[PDB]
């Protein structure tokens, strides 16, 4: 009764499944996100001289039986950039072909889609999982709709991101459980403080033991839309001087790939648990074979922020489950080879 979704992994940066809307299904690729809460695809009607109409897959709404028009307008905005379109109804398949179908499922046709970001990413589009409370135009996100048409037992989804990038499978999403095959030993819970996204408390951030970062307490978000781990961009460039990593052109912080194994443990302590890093696992290596930090410094502003994000790296390093029934999050060491 629990669904399995494949990930595909993509440079450790994104982690994306496929999904079907329609009838028949058209597919799509999507971040599964616990950073937002809306569903939203390229769609037909993007406009010809625009880059990002050449880029991802479209929503065809005339090939679909199933769908509804809604037609109102959205417009979202966030750091990176921003896209605007129209809301459609229609199934929603997980997976695109053991797979569910989401009835009258309220999502987004993006028809433009303006900077350089969407250029990068592998995946057509974004599903969010975060509460209701930060979904654009109140629209009932996917997980909540297909809870209330009962299509899993348990009112939970659970993430395994694999870190090794040439590794298979890239990750896996499971829908109403928990995979004990991805994860050692137990589950250990935090309440969320805030119904929102997937806010947590965080009693302080060791960097080694010379470096304290979150001192007297911060708030973080579990967030799978992130690839990284972002703090306030104070504390960051504290910890990236202790660790001795040095910002390149782009922005990114390297470190010599022979100072890896010398570097300090860096120990996220919330709810009573404590959750180490080793450096080997908070630092990427891309390709030349260069060594750069999983740290990045961003200062979100109030009402939101100061956030610290347990992004990507942190995920991939410990099974998350993330349950709506209690209201709280789930961690345990992932399971590697
Ligand atoms: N958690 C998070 N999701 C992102 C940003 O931070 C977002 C992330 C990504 C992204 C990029 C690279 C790897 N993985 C990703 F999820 C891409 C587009 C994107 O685009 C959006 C995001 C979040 C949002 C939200 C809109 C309204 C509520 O607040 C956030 N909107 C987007 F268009
Ligand atoms: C979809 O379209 C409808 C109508 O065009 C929008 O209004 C919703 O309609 C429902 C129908 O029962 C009413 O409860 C409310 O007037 C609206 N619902 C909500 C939750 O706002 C609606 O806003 C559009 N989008 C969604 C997600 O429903
Ligand atoms: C989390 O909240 C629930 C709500 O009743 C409570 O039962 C539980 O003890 C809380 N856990 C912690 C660690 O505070």
């Amino acid at each position: 009764e629990p669904v399995s979704e494949l990930l595909k992994n993509y440079l450790d940066a994104q982690y994306y499944g496929e999904i079907g809307i329609g009838t028949p299904p058209q597919c799509f690729t999507v971040v599964f996100d616990t950073g937002s809460s809306n569903l939203w695809v390229p769609s037909i009607h993007c406009k010809l001289l625009d880059i990002a109409c050449w880029v991802h897959h479209k929503y065809n709404s005339d090939k679909s039986s199933t769908y509804v028009k809604n037609g109102t307008s959205f417009d979202i905005h966030y750091g990176s950039g921003s896209l605007s379109g129209y809301l459609s109804q229609d199934t929603v398949s997980v997976p695109c072909k053991g797979g569910i179908k989401v009835e009258k499922q309220i999502f987004g046709e993006a028809t433009k889609q303006p900077g350089v970001v969407f250029i990068a990413a592998k995946f057509d589009g974004i599903l969010g999982m975060g509460y209701p409370f930060i979904s654009v135009n109140n629209v009932l996100p996917v997980f909540d709709n297909l809870m209330k048409q009962k299509l899993v037992e348990k009112n939970i989804f659970s993430f395994y991101l694999n870190r090794d990038p040439t590794g298979q499978p890239g990750g896996e999403l499971m829908l109403g459980g928990t995979d004990s095959r991805y994860y050692h030993g137990e589950l250990s819970y935090l309440n969320v403080t805030r119904k929102a996204y997937w806010q947590v408390h965080m009693d302080q951030l060791e960097v080694g033991s010379e470096l304290t970062l979150c001192k007297g307490g911060c708030e973080a978000i579990v967030d799978t839309g992130t690839s990284l781990l972002v703090g306030p961009v104070d504390e960051v460039k504290e910890l990236q001087k202790a660790i001795g990593a040095v910002p390149l052109i782009q922005g990114e912080y390297m470190i010599p790939c022979e100072k890896v194994s010398s570097l300090p443990i860096i120990t996220f302590k919330l709810g009573g648990q404590n959750y180490e890093l080793h450096p080997e696992k908070y630092i990427l290596k891309v390709s030349k074979t260069i060594c750069l930090s999983g740290f990045m410094g961003m200062d979100i502003p109030p009402p939101s922020g100061p956030l610290w994000i347990l992004g990507d790296v942190f995920i991939g390093c410990y099974y998350t489950v993330f349950d709506r029934e209690y209201n709280r999050v789930g961690f345990a060491k992932a399971a590697t080879l």
